[PDB]
C-alpha cells in the first residue's frame, strides 16, 4: 500500500492545484478515427511540430447537454487531469471552440485489448490473469479515491506499445440508456435498482475474467430482458477447460450476495489479490511494469493504427456561434 499510499495525496495536491499544459488545436493534424460513440469520435493525431501522435477526443458540446452528460463529462476530465496511476489514460491537452471540447490523449498504439480478443478467440489463463491483475490494481487504486467504475465497457480497455492495459474511464462518485443497451456486464444490484458500492466493480472483473478466459460472457440472450433473468440467477456455465482455481474465484467475484462476493469481505481485495489463481502473479512487478507482456502489438509505422478498427470519417465542423457557452464555462 506504499505505491498508492502516496499517488491518493498526489491526486488530491494535482485536483487542487491543477497543471496548465499549453498547446493549441491548430498544432495537431487529424488524420483517422479510433473510435466512436454517444456525443463524439476519438481521431488519431499528428503533431506539427514533433511529428508525435495522440489521441484526441472530441465531444459534440450541444449532444453532451441534450444526453445530459455535462457534469459527467466536467468530472471525467478533472479526474483525468489529476491521476498519475501506470493502467490509467494520461490526458496531454484540452481546448474548447464554439460547437466541440477536445481532449488530447496519450495514445495507446496496441488498440482495444478485445479486437486482440475476437482475433484469437480467448486468453489462456496466465494471458487473462496478466491482465486482470492490472485491472484489480486499477479498481483498488480508484476505490481509493471514492471512485466506482460501475460498469465495464471492455471497449475502453487498451493496450499500449508494452502489451500493458491503459483504462480509458475513471468510474463514478456516489442513466436507462446503460441499463437497456450494454446489458451483459451490470451487476445484479445494479439491474434491481438497489444500492451499489465499490462491490460492483468486483462483479465487472469477473465478468471481465470470464470473458477473456472463456471467448465470450457469461450471460449471453438475444433480447436483454432474457439476459437479466441469467445474470440476478447466480448460475454461470464453466467451460470445461477452466481451472478450478479460476471456477473457485468467479464464483466468489459472480457472488449475488454482496455480503458473500470477494472484495467486499473484511480482508477487501486481499481476498482477490491471495486467492489460489493469484499465486502466480508478482503485483509489485506488474505495478512497475517489469512483468513481461503475452501479446506485444506491432508497430508498422509511426502513425500506425491498424490496431484498431475503421469507421467513418464525418467532418468536424465548427458553428461561427459558441454554443452552450456557460454550461461548459469551467472545462
Ligand atoms: N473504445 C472507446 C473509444 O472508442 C471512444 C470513442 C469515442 C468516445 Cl466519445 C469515447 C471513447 C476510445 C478509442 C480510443 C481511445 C484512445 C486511443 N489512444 N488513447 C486513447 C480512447 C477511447
Ligand atoms: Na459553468
Amino acid at each position: 500500500k506504499e505505491f498508492l499510499a502516496k499517488a491518493k495525496e498526489d491526486f488530491l495536491k494535482k485536483w487542487e492545484s491543477p497543471a496548465q499544459n499549453t498547446a493549441h488545436l491548430d498544432q495537431f493534424e487529424r488524420i483517422r478515427t479510433l473510435g466512436t460513440g454517444s456525443f463524439g469520435r476519438v481521431m488519431l493525431v499528428k503533431h506539427k511540430e514533433t511529428g508525435n501522435h495522440y489521441a484526441m477526443k472530441i465531444l459534440d458540446k450541444q449532444k453532451v447537454v441534450k444526453l445530459k452528460q455535462i457534469e459527467h463529462t466536467l468530472n471525467e476530465k478533472r479526474i483525468q487531469q489529476a491521476v498519475n496511476f501506470p493502467f490509467l489514460v494520461k490526458l496531454e491537452f484540452s481546448f474548447k471552440d464554439n460547437s466541440n471540447l477536445y481532449m488530447v490523449l496519450e495514445y495507446a498504439p496496441g488498440g482495444e485489448m478485445f479486437s486482440h480478443l475476437r482475433r484469437i478467440g480467448r486468453f489462456s489463463e496466465p494471458h487473462a490473469r496478466f491482465y486482470a491483475a492490472q485491472i484489480v490494481l486499477t479498481f483498488e487504486y480508484l476505490h481509493s479515491l471514492d471512485l466506482i467504475y460501475r460498469d465495464l465497457k471492455p471497449e475502453n480497455l487498451l493496450i499500449d506499445q508494452q502489451g500493458y492495459i491503459k483504462v480509458a474511464d475513471f468510474g463514478f462518485a456516489k442513466r436507462t440508456w446503460t441499463l437497456c443497451g450494454t446489458p451483459e456486464y451490470l451487476a445484479p444490484e445494479i439491474i434491481l435498482s438497489k444500492g451499489y458500492n465499490k462491490a460492483v466493480d468486483w462483479w465487472a472483473l469477473g465478468v471481465l475474467i470470464y470473458e477473456m478466459a472463456a471467448g465470450y460472457p457469461p450471460f449471453f440472450a438475444d433480447q436483454p430482458i432474457q439476459i437479466y433473468e441469467k445474470i440476478v440467477s447466480g448460475k454461470v456455465r464453466f467451460p470445461s477447460h477452466f481451472s478450478s482455481d479460476l471456477k473457485d474465484l468467479l464464483r466468489n467475484l459472480l457472488q449475488v450476495d454482496l455480503t458473500k462476493r470477494f472484495g467486499n469481505l473484511k480482508n477487501g481485495v486481499n481476498d482477490i489479490k491471495n486467492h489460489k489463481w493469484f499465486a502466480t502473479t508478482d503485483w509489485i512487478a506488474i505495478y512497475q511494469r517489469k512483468v513481461e507482456a503475452p501479446f506485444i502489438p506491432k508497430f508498422k509505422g509511426p502513425g500506425d493504427t491498424s490496431n484498431f478498427d475503421d469507421y467513418e470519417e464525418e467532418e468536424i465542423r465548427v458553428s461561427i456561434n459558441e454554443k452552450c457557452g456557460k454550461e461548459f464555462s469551467e472545462f
